[PDB]
């Protein structure tokens, strides 16, 4: 009863992917498989494969680098019915309209700390704002992903411009570096080695440091107080897609009242869903009670900003020196 095959870039975690997978595999009885990547070392491959696209649709991962594929002419447009059920303002959220990029989950930019290494390191308040985070304490004690391949990266790179303004984005960055110990080459790593105990403060998407406090990490989250910004998940045809009919039906899916409540309820992945008819984690972050920015996804989902801002990071935040 095999009804062909869909091949998926995810850029969720590997469990969310494998849910996603397999629940649309078994409803549908379509041979699916993914490969889990970041979301900017996930744009590249697909630009890089252009000519010859090896995958049919981009799963999961951050708005801004689909955005991007999508004014690159890298996508195939598709407007699942499933868009009329989603949170108005992000129903076409992408720099080219006409659903190049879905908007599946919102994730809130934000950091967690380690409280039993903070204490265990003689610190005796929580930081609350990002300024907090430059502080000469937490010299080798922070972790923040790479936007060479981390899209959460990107997202706090954006936010910061967004906030401060782009050279007082950067002025934080430089600030910020010497307490960074490792930058990972995954956006979730932070939260990772923070509920290990290996760092103290992780930058990140809070739902991932929610869901490791849930399973016994003594993490507390923080909103930081001059606000911040979020992701949302994205899913993308890509143009040229082999099995176009299936990764049309994996679209509704990823945006289905169904298919968003398993990621939580199956998945492991905390996000806020984006399907106003579907049942949120009980862990979920709430929008409106948040200090949130109003992300500029048009703007930083784009090659100018995108290519911009991540070699000014490497130059300048890394590099020189
Ligand atoms: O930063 P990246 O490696 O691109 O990954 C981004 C993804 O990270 C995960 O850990 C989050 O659960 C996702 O919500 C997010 O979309
Ligand atoms: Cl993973
Ligand atoms: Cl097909």
């Amino acid at each position: 009863g095999s009804k062909g095959r869909l091949v998926i870039y995810c850029s969720a975690t590997n469990v969310m992917c494998e849910n996603a997978a397999k629940t649309f595999e078994q409803k549908y009885d379509v041979k699916t498989s993914f490969i889990r990547n970041g979301s900017g070392s996930t744009f590249a491959k697909i630009e890089a494969e252009k000519n010859n696209p090896q995958a049919d649709v981009w799963y999961g991962g951050t708005l801004d680098p689909q955005s991007q594929a999508g004014e690159l002419g890298l996508l195939e447009a598709y407007r699942s019915p499933n868009i009329d059920q989603i949170m108005p303002k992000f129903q076409d959220p992408a720099k080219v309209k006409g659903n190049l990029s879905s908007a599946v989950y919102i994730g809130i930019l934000g950091f967690a700390v380690n409280t039993e290494r903070l204490k265990k390191l003689g610190i005796e308040k929580i930081p609350q704002c990002w300024n907090d985070l430059t502080d000469p304490k937490l010299k080798g004690e922070i972790q923040i992903a790479d936007p060479q391949s981390s899209g959460t990266a990107y997202t706090a790179i954006a936010t910061f411009a967004q906030l401060w303004g782009e050279d007082k984005a950067f002025d934080y960055f430089k600030h910020l570096h010497p307490n960074i110990s490792q930058y990972t080459k995954s956006g979730i790593t932070p939260a990772r080695n923070a509920a290990r105990g290996e760092t103290t403060v992780g930058i990140g998407f809070l739902h991932d440091y929610a869901l490791e406090k849930e399973q016994g990490a003594p993490l507390e989250m923080v909103v930081p107080c001059e606000g911040t910004g979020y992701e949302l998940g994205g899913v993308s045809i890509l143009k040229g897609a082999r099995n176009l009919d299936n990764a049309k039906l994996f679209v509704d899916f990823a945006l289905s009242k169904e298919g968003q409540e398993t990621a939580w309820k199956k998945g492991q992945a905390l996000q806020t869903l984006t399907n106003t008819t579907a049942e949120q984690s009980p862990l979920a972050f709430d929008l409106t009670k948040l200090k949130l920015i109003d992300y500029d996804f048009e703007k930083y989902g784009a090659s100018d900003e995108r290519k911009r801002l991540i070699n000014k990071w490497v130059d300048e935040i890394k590099l020189a020196k």
